[PDB]
């Protein structure tokens, strides 16, 4: 049995550093014989903004507008805006979710992290209960796939921006594990813009030899042990 | 000798418990005698995606589009878009930059975002010479007031949130502090939609009381240790 793969990316240039490794995930899966499909949010004019406009149907509540309650409902009823719904489908057939994308201030840039706003809602990602262990997305795995400006020193306890891990933490646990992800290990491309030329190829290198046993491997321990230590 | 507060609003409800704080905020402060500005995202549909429609005229590599480095550019040469300036002109002027929403994925919602990603471009709020304790927007304060939707028994570092503090690295530390802003203790409002009608009254009060006096307190240390440590 083969395996479906979705790759969300966000980056406005083909030729970025982004583009390869997307470009390299999609040659490496396309070359195992698994089925890929990328969602290109810039190339999409993806909208980021969760409005009262993903909501197709009658309002729960007309009165006063909240997006949880509408959007819970909207999905059950089958009215939410079909923009989200197409997205939905290529996360509920897909076996891997990876994410391709710069850090921007410490997280996914804003058009990214308007597909988890909109496209993760409570009654396909996860339920009150169900989540986290028992979020609806129980099987599927993620992976973040993050190329930063910062270098791996910087990103170190003792590093000026703390350990990378750290910002980790809301993206692998406060979303992924939340709608029940196993996350895999992070690949963080640090600094390729600091990078010389053969290291940004060798950055590029290591992602594709590890993309061609990545079904091979375990998943991490999303807790908070994991991220901080203590 | 007066001073200037700009409160950067992201919920699309009026009569929501964000919008309740916001206008709190806004009657306080006013009341002191202090200058307002408020940022209502939803209400002027704020542009969140990074995109090269940011930069007026043309751009220095038409070939390659690296949005940080047009961006930079543009704003050194006073060409970035009309929106972006115009928050960039709220913020240079204001002494104390309020940030009210409501937590989405354990960050501020994608507007919220797209907003720091756009706003807080390289040449205006940093730059390699100058970051973190030397941003270029040191002495002037940040606060995050924030709600959610879990309880602050599941934000404790043995719950399943994780201590609440954990989310706000990326924020506090990766963001505002980088841009050299003095972080005021954050203001967390949780779960409003549980608690009662009376616990909602108190949850407004002490933020409208708090206000009274914020110019009294002190900013917290944005250390890796004050948000993982004992
Ligand atoms: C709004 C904003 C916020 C940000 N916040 C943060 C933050 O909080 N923390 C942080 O660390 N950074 C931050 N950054 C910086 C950002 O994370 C980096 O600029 C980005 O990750 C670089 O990746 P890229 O794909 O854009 O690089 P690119 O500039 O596209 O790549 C660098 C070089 O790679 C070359 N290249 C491309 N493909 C290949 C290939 N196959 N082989 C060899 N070379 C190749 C390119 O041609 C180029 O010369 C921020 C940037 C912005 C704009
Ligand atoms: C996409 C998405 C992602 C989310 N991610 C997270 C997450 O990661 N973690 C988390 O903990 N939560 C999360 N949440 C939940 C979110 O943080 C809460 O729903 C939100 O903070 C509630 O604030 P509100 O202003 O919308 O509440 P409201 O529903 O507007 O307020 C609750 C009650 O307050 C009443 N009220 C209004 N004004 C007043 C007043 N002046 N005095 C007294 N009562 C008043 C209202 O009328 C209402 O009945 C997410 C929600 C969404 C939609
Ligand atoms: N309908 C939104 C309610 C909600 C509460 C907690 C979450 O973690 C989340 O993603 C969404
Ligand atoms: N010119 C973008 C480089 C950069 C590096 C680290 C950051 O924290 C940041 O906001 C921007
Ligand atoms: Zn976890
Ligand atoms: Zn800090």
């Amino acid at each position: 049995a083969g395996k479906k793969v979705l790759i969300v990316y966000a980056h406005q240039e083909p030729k970025s550093f982004n583009g390869s490794l997307k470009n390299v995930a999609v040659d490496e899966l396309s070359r195992q014989g698994c089925t890929v499909t990328v969602s290109d949010l810039y190339a999409m004019n993806f909208e980021p903004r969760a409005t009262d406009k993903d909501i197709t149907g009658t309002l729960s509540n007309p009165e006063v507008f909240n997006y949880g309650v509408e959007t819970h409902e909207a999905y059950k009823q089958r009215s939410l805006a079909s923009d989200i719904t197409d997205e939905q489908k290529k996360v509920r057939e897909a076996d891997l979710v990876i994410f391709q994308f710069p850090l921007y201030w410490f997280s996914v840039p804003a058009i990214l992290k308007g597909w988890m706003d909109r496209v993760l809602c409570q009654g396909f990602a996860f339920d009150i209960p169900g989540f986290y262990d028992s979020g609806l997305l129980q099987g599927k795995l993620a992976l973040l796939s993050v190329t930063t400006g910062g270098t791996a020193e910087m990103y170190t306890k003792t590093g000026v921006n703390g350990d990378s891990r750290y910002f980790l933490w809301p993206l692998q646990h406060g979303t992924l594990h939340f709608c029940g992800f196993k996350v895999l290990a992070p690949q963080i491309s640090f600094a390729p813009e600091i990078a010389s030329e053969e290291e940004r190829k060798g950055m590029v290198a290591a992602w594709s030899q590890r993309l061609q046993t990545i079904w091979k491997e375990e998943p991490i321990p999303c807790t908070a042990h994991w991220h901080f230590g203590q």
